């Protein structure tokens, strides 16, 4: 529950940073969100989907598969906004 609130706070900060065009701030906030996701999702079908899609995106990034990274990141943001009820 505190972890869920920390995650919601990062999701909102990411939205503000993206709205401002602050891509390096988006980068570092995503790194923080990653830290919290690895801890929170180390359950419901959505929780399992977030864990699986998060893992897939990291494998895609490690393999340099950048189109899939972008699409996975978009989907993962959507899943996280649903799970944590972040508008
Ligand atoms: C619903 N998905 C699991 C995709 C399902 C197969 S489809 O993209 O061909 O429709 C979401 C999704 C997951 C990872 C990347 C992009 C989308
Ligand atoms: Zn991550």
């Amino acid at each position: 529950s505190p972890l869920a609130q920390q995650i919601k706070n990062i999701l909102s900060l990411i939205g503000q940073a993206d709205a401002a065009g602050r891509m390096d701030e988006v980068r570092t906030l995503q790194l923080n969100l990653c830290q919290l996701m690895v801890e929170y999702f180390q359950g419901s079908p959505l929780a399992q989907q977030i864990q699986n899609i998060h893992s897939f995106g990291h494998q895609a990034w490690a393999a340099g598969r950048l189109d899939e990274v972008r699409r996975i990141q978009e989907n993962l943001y959507q899943l996280m906004k649903e799970y944590f009820q972040q508008s």
